């Protein structure tokens, strides 16, 4: 309708190796997340597949504490040799009054000091959608925040994903 604004929700510089995150965040997330950051996630489920593959469908249910209740995410492609994910979100109520459409691409690059994790959004905007810092600030915090839980994870736990 009125255009797209493709914004980096997260751009995160790790020494984690980049194939233990993209395990973390995008394959094993349904199980991970949980149990692991879960003040940002009360539960994910699978609605369509029984593991991370493409056309799976899963969704990720949000404490009491959110704002919004859940969101359905649909898995479009898979890139594990280059460590990325693009996933369509097809329901849910975190859609801003503004939002008509939310692409998602999740991606690891190795570095030299471990990985850079970016996580980008593309949001199609309705008939005049006016959109502001204010309103991706929040995913910015909370995602970095999770990232921190994920992180500190994975370092006490050395061989998980490796
Ligand atoms: C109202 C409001 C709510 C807060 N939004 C979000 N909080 C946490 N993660 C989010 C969010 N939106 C998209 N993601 C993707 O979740 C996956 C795991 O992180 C990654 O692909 C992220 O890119 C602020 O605008």
């Amino acid at each position: 309708s009125m255009g797209v604004f493709t914004c980096t929700l997260a751009d995160i510089t790790s020494p984690v190796a980049p194939a233990r995150l993209f395990q973390a965040f995008t394959i094993d997330n349904h199980n991970l997340m949980p149990k692991v950051v879960p003040q940002f996630v009360k539960s994910i489920d699978f609605v369509q597949g029984d593991s991370t593959a493409v056309g799976c469908v899963k969704q990720i249910n949000f404490p009491a504490d959110a704002p919004f209740t859940y969101v359905k995410n649909r898995v479009d492609e898979i890139d594990a040799s280059k460590y990325y994910l693009k996933y369509t979100c097809i329901e849910g109520d975190a859609f801003p009054d503004t939002v008509e459409y939310a692409v998602y691409e999740d991606t690891f690059e190795q570095t030299e000091t471990g990985s850079r994790c970016k996580m980008v959004a593309h949001y199609h905007l309705k008939g005049d959608s006016v959109m502001k810092e204010e309103d991706v600030a929040p995913a910015k915090e909370g995602i970095q925040k999770m990232f921190k839980a994920v992180e500190e994870h994975l370092i006490a736990n050395p061989q998980l994903y490796a």
